[PDB]
C-alpha cells in the first residue's frame, strides 16, 4: 500500500507532465496522494496562470465577510457578519491596514503559534467564494475554469445526463482569515492555486480516519451536534492542532505558498488560514473514484448548510433515499 502513513505529498510535474491534468491526478494516487487527504503539487517552472496582478483592483466583493469567534482559543465557532461592498483594492488597504495586519514573526512556526493563541481575539474580514476566475484564457494546463464539469464526468461514468454547471470561485483573504473544518460538498476533490500573497496554512485528516474527527467534534460542539447529524456542513468549527493531539486525531499540516496549486481528496477533512493579504481560487471536480464517495456523503439536512443549485442532481441520481429529507432543508 502506498503511503501508509498519509503522508501529505508534494509533486513537481514536468511541463509534459502538466499537460494531461485526469492522467496526474491519476498518477498522484498511484503513488498514495490520497490517503493524506491534501497534496501540494508545485507547477513547472514553464509555466504561468496569467502575466501579471497588475489590474485586479477594480474586482468587487460584493459581500465581505466578518469572521466572529465563539469559545476558546483551540475550540471556537464562527459565524459571518456580513459588510458593504468593498473593491479588492479597498480590501488589500484594509488588510495592510494596522488594525488587521499580519504582526512580526520569526517563521511560519511562529506564526502559527499566533494565530492559535489570539485568533479568537479578533474579527478579520474575507472576501470569500466570489464568482469568477484569475487564469489567463491563454493558460492551457491546469486552468480552474477549464476543468472537466463534475455532471460530464457523472454523465460519463454513470451514464445519467444531469442539469447544472460547475464554476471557479476567488478567496481574498487577510491575516487570520479562517476556512472551518470541513469536506467538499458531496465529498468531492477540490483544487486550489494561491494566485498572489501571503501564505495559507493547512491543517487535514486522512480520509481513512475522518470519523475520528467527526466523533471528536461531536464531544467538542456538543449542542451543535444535536441539532444537525452533520453540522460539519456548516463550516463554522475550529479545533487546534493541540486539540487534536490531545485527543489523538491522525491529522497533518502545510503551508502552500503562492504560485502552488492543493488538491483535496474525496472525504478529506481540512482547515486552515491565511498569513496576509491573498488571494486564491478553487473550484471542485470529480474523477471516477468520487464516485463511490459521493454515494455515501452525508448530508445537513437541518437547513444551515444551503448549496448551489448543482448539488440537487448529485442527490437525486446518487442518493435517492436521501433526496426528499436533503431537499426540505433546501426549502
Ligand atoms: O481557501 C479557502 O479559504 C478554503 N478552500 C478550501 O476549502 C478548498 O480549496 O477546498
Ligand atoms: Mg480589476
Ligand atoms: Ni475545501
Ligand atoms: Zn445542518
Amino acid at each position: 500500500a502506498q503511503n501508509p502513513n498519509c503522508n501529505i505529498m508534494i509533486f513537481h510535474p514536468t511541463k509534459e507532465e502538466f499537460n494531461d491534468f485526469d492522467k496526474y491526478i491519476a498518477y498522484m494516487e498511484s503513488q498514495g496522494a490520497h490517503r493524506a487527504g491534501l497534496a501540494k503539487i508545485i507547477p513547472p517552472k514553464e509555466w504561468k496562470a496569467r502575466e501579471t496582478y497588475d489590474n485586479i483592483s477594480e474586482i468587487l466583493i460584493a459581500t465581505p465577510l466578518q469572521q466572529v469567534a465563539s469559545g476558546r482559543a483551540g475550540v471556537f465557532t464562527q459565524y459571518h457578519k456580513k459588510k458593504k461592498a468593498m473593491t479588492v483594492g479597498e480590501y488589500r488597504h484594509l488588510a495592510n491596514s494596522k488594525k488587521y495586519q499580519t504582526p512580526p514573526h520569526q517563521n511560519f512556526e511562529d506564526l502559527e503559534r499566533k494565530y492559535w493563541k489570539n485568533r479568537i481575539y479578533n474579527s478579520p474580514i474575507y472576501g470569500a467564494d466570489i464568482s469568477g476566475s484569475l487564469f489567463d484564457e491563454n493558460t492551457k494546463q491546469w486552468n480552474l475554469g477549464h476543468l472537466g464539469t463534475i455532471q460530464d464526468l457523472l454523465e460519463k461514468e454513470c451514464g445519467v445526463v444531469i442539469e447544472g454547471v460547475n464554476t471557479p470561485y476567488l478567496y481574498f483573504g487577510m491575516w487570520k482569515t479562517t476556512f472551518a473544518w470541513h469536506t467538499e460538498d458531496m465529498d468531492l476533490y477540490s483544487i486550489n492555486y494561491l494566485h498572489l500573497g501571503e501564505p495559507k496554512t493547512w491543517y487535514v485528516v486522512p480520509p481513512e480516519h475522518g470519523q475520528r474527527l467527526e466523533r471528536l467534534a461531536r464531544e467538542l460542539f456538543p449542542g451543535s451536534s444535536r441539532g444537525c447529524g452533520a453540522f460539519l456542513r456548516h463550516k463554522v468549527a475550529l479545533i487546534s492542532p493541540t486539540v487534536l493531539k490531545e485527543n489523538g486525531i491522525p491529522f497533518n499540516r502545510i503551508t502552500q505558498e503562492a504560485g502552488e496549486f492543493m488538491v483535496t481528496f474525496p472525504y478529506g477533512y481540512h482547515a486552515g488560514f491565511n498569513h496576509g493579504f491573498n488571494c486564491a481560487e478553487a473550484i471542485n471536480f470529480a474523477t471516477p473514484r468520487w464516485i463511490d464517495y459521493g454515494k455515501m456523503a452525508s448530508q445537513c439536512s437541518c437547513g444551515e448548510a444551503r448549496v448551489t443549485f448543482s448539488m440537487d442532481a448529485f442527490v437525486r441520481i446518487l442518493q435517492p433515499e436521501r433526496y426528499d429529507l436533503w431537499k426540505r432543508g433546501q426549502d
